[PDB]
């Protein structure tokens, strides 16, 4: 499903995202527009490291879900990355929140630094009442 940006908003909002670990709605809508542009069937392949991207946080599989055809992998979300490409984005949350657990926080994806990071994100959230 690709997700109007409110109702993805409003969604996460449900779903127990704002403020999570100190992270703010915005932040989290921030992560999602860049990553997959709020697509839950988002993919992409890193053929460096054979690893793959999934769904609309860009989960990936050579450390956070299983996918079988990445070497090396550990799976700290104890997630089937099929698991990530679901319209019903109550896994994808749960991984998120996992990985946010990390010291790094929302600074694991390495993009969110670049996109969002130290930025006026209030865009992301203007008018979805969340």
């Amino acid at each position: 499903k690709v997700f109007e940006r409110c109702e993805l908003a409003r969604t996460l909002k449900r779903l127990g995202m704002d403020g999570y670990r100190g992270i703010s709605l915005a932040n989290w809508m921030c992560l999602a527009k860049w990553e997959s542009g709020y697509n839950t069937r988002a993919t992409n392949y890193n053929a460096g490291d054979r690893s793959t991207d999934y769904g609309i946080f860009q989960i990936n599989s050579r450390y956070r879900c299983n996918d079988g055809k990445t070497p090396g992998a550990v799976n700290a979300c104890h997630l089937s990355c099929s698991a990530l490409l679901q319209d019903n984005i109550a896994d994808a949350v749960a991984c998120a929140k996992r990985v946010v657990r990390d010291p790094q926080g929302i600074r694991a994806w390495v993009a969110w630094r670049n996109r969002c990071q130290n930025r006026d994100v209030r865009q992301y959230v203007q008018g979805c009442g969340v």
